[PDB]
């Protein structure tokens, strides 16, 4: 029962974000959250082409640098470009056949474009630093270290899209499908997603922040220089991204939106912990992979894995979670300068 | 027969550089060499202390470091302070019994004086970059590759100062000593001198300018740079003593200075050209040992065997040797930047 374009002349300002009507006419003259306006504003207003940034030197960084600096790096690089892969076109799969107001639909879009954009820059990044681009694409598919995420994130995806295609052909209730029970429900399916919007929330603002300060580990050795004005340009976008995905997460818990939706979130408070615990603890695993064999000035398995921790904590409270870690201050400062712009808050506080 | 100031009016300009009558007045006004004596003045020219150089940061730089940068910088520190601890002390004990004339007497006597403020450099380098510098120092004499190429620098100087006491002792011919042969051959002794100057002159010529290379590698990534500048005072030294050492023995082998000694140097010409190249070769499986754990930007086994190659061909030449290796050009040009003094000519040409 997806339409389109819905037939039925309905008050937008009045539906709510996810579940109701599907969005007729696209307007932007009102809205019920500004905040989906202003995302759009702001991303609008950071559009950025991954050429106009010369990433020449970092072909001659990058093959001065010793075996595992090499790895460190490419590692990184590989598993940015798996999430943004997963980015590029999962918002918008997953998310606009649910949405109900014009604000939130036309933001996703936006959001998951500025993804492809993220994506296109690591293709000009790897073509320009290595021989054979196929030999690194092909291992973000067979890596193993990389493949247990993208399946784990992936799944999150995937299920909300599956019971999204049932709820839109069967309607809510029990049904019977080759002999099989198909339990339609609303109520599992609002929850699925906002498990979903709470692993996409921790896969911007915190597993991509874990690779920005990696990236940014060169940067501040003078390294990889090209790639870190990038990756400056990225975080600046991923600020707005997981301001998105807090917005959406915090307003359904209210229950202002949808007071079902505070019920269900309430339900899996404990499931949302313990998703957001298993990812930073996913991302201290990842690690021990990426400096499993040696460090660099300034970044290495124990630091790294202090920022984690860092900013899992700020990244939860949030969203209203509790702190799963102890009360620590930045272990790396210097990661601020990186992450700054004077038209967002780049930077966690 | 030695004697601290042997009571025969001697001609000293007329005295070969060994093996001659013990110098007894000590005078500068004449030389038979002014090589001798112009190395003396350059070297009280180029006179330093060791904490006129602030090592401070170097203790912040190294703490920061991956192990197995730490691996490298501490490897090479020790290997460094194994070679001047036995420079402190062994020209003096080796060569001074035997010298007899004047200037090359104090020569050596200020020659092995600066190595002893080359010791005492890299003592006030380790206590200000390490917690315990025991573990350092007892680790220069229990490590298992340190303790290889201990053992056969430190024969040549053995074997050549037991043979002198002999030779003091019982003079030349054959003897009978608790029931065994010992026969005393000035020719042999002369032998026994002749390769261990060789030896001594790699020592200086090839093997510390391979370590040079691995510490201003550190300076090239503006790291340890409080060790570079010490480095750098150390290796405009070490220019003035391979310098003695050269022509010690080209003196020797041109037969001016002595005929029979011509001989002896045809002799074990080729003695001489496998004592070099197996040292080239210990060096080469030292840059092995270094890296083993991995490198740093700049500097790795494959490039620091390049260079030893390149030293190894150079220095050999100067002391009319054939070349062991392929012509090559400077695989690190950058380190004539720090091997630089407008008083002599640190880096090799």
């Amino acid at each position: 029962a997806y339409t389109t374009f819905s037939q039925t002349k309905n008050d937008q300002l009045k539906e709510p974000m996810f579940f109701g009507q599907p969005v007729n006419v696209a307007r932007y003259d009102q809205q019920k959250y500004d905040i989906f306006e202003k995302l759009i504003e702001k991303q609008l207003s950071f559009f950025w082409r991954p050429e106009e940034v010369d990433v020449s030197r970092d072909r001659i960084d990058y093959q001065a640098l010793p075996e595992h600096e090499k790895h460190i790096f490419i590692s990184n690089l590989k598993y940015q470009t798996l999430l943004d892969s997963i980015q590029g076109r999962s918002p918008n799969v997953a998310l606009l056949p649910l949405i109900s107001i014009p604000e939130l639909e036309t933001w996703v879009e936006t959001w998951a474009f500025s993804e492809t954009i993220h994506s296109r820059s690591y293709t000009h990044i790897i073509r320009n630093i290595v021989n054979d681009p196929s030999v690194v694409f092909d291992d973000i598919v067979t890596n193993e270290q990389i493949q247990k995420r993208a399946e784990g994130i992936s799944s999150y995806y995937d299920e909300l899209i599956e019971m999204t295609s049932y709820w839109h052909l069967l309607g809510e209730g029990t049904h019977t499908v080759n002999g099989k029970t198909v339990t339609v429900s609303l109520r599992e399916l609002k929850k699925k997603l906002y498990l979903c919007l709470m692993s996409v929330n921790a896969l911007e603002a915190i597993r991509f922040y874990v690779s920005f300060a990696c990236s940014f580990a060169f940067a501040e050795r003078e390294l990889m220089e090209g790639n870190a004005k990038i990756i400056r340009l990225i975080a600046r976008d991923e600020a707005l991204h997981l301001t998105g995905t807090q917005h959406m997460l915090n307003l359904l818990r209210s229950g202002a939106d949808d007071p079902e939706m505070a019920e269900i979130a309430e339900e899996c408070k404990q499931e949302c912990y313990d998703l957001f615990v298993q990812a930073a603890q996913q991302e201290k695993d990842w690690a021990d992979y990426l400096f499993r064999d040696g460090s660099m000035i300034g970044l290495n398995k124990d630091i790294l894995c202090q920022y984690v921790e860092y900013i899992t904590n700020i990244r939860m409270q949030a969203v209203g979670l509790d702190l799963p870690f102890q009360t620590r201050s930045n272990p790396i400062p210097w990661i601020n300068t990186w992450l700054v712009s004077d038209n967002v808050q780049v930077a966690p506080q």
